[PDB]
């Protein structure tokens, strides 16, 4: 037995109880916080958003909530363009 479904929407952030779901990933993970295919999609069950959403959001997510929980201090400032 197969089956899916569809939706299109567009919507700011997501909200924290949805957020925790995707969170509470990207710690376990925090090490890449770069989900697959199959993670991102697993939780959108349970956030209820969209693939696009997903990973959309764990881009600037992995820039404000990746770098507090990881704190991993880096102190590598990448050279500019000069272009």
């Amino acid at each position: 037995g197969s089956s899916g479904s569809s939706g299109k929407k567009r919507k700011g952030n997501l909200p924290a109880e949805s957020v925790k779901i995707l969170r509470d990933w990207m710690y376990k993970h925090r090490f890449k916080a770069y989900p697959s295919e199959e993670e991102k999609q697993m939780l959108s069950e349970k956030t209820n958003l969209s693939l696009l959403q997903i990973s959309n959001w764990f881009i600037n997510a992995r820039r404000r909530i990746l770098p507090d929980m990881l704190q991993q201090r880096r102190n590598d400032p990448s050279g500019p363009s000069s272009g």
